[PDB]
């Protein structure tokens, strides 16, 4: 599925995602604009041979299962595939853990690089939430 941008915020917003850590909920909608272009089937390989799957390009060496990252953990307990589907909720629970971890959001390299310190707020502009 490829949502729209208030689509998404809807949704984040349902998840429990605004506030979440603190981070409002334009941050959320800013990374997974930039992360996965609001696609829940996008992937990207990794030169270390693990994978990003989803609207948050949640990565397999921590956080799910795809059988094919040696060494690598399922911290969310799901299988990687789960993340691709049209209902974010497998996302969004597995993005609260990684939001958890220590790093905040800088976990996502993306947020730290075209979203941290910017008007994140622009992207929940014009929605009704
Ligand atoms: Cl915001
Ligand atoms: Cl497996
Ligand atoms: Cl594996
Ligand atoms: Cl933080
Ligand atoms: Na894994």
């Amino acid at each position: 599925k490829v949502f729209g941008r208030c689509e998404l915020a809807a949704a984040m917003k349902r998840h429990g995602l605004d506030n979440y850590r603190g981070y409002s909920l334009g941050n959320w909608v800013c990374a997974a604009k930039f992360e996965s272009n609001f696609n829940t089937q996008a992937t990207n390989r990794n030169t270390d041979g693990s994978t990003d799957y989803g609207i948050l390009q949640i990565n397999s060496r921590w956080w799910c299962n795809d059988g094919r990252t040696p060494g690598s953990r399922n911290l969310c307990n799901i299988p990687c595939s789960a993340l691709l589907s049209s209902d974010i909720t497998a996302s969004v629970n597995c993005a609260k853990k990684i939001v958890s971890d220590g790093n905040g959001m800088n976990a996502w390299v993306a947020w730290r690089n075209r979203c941290k310190g910017t008007d994140v707020q622009a992207w929940i502009r014009g929605c009704r939430l």
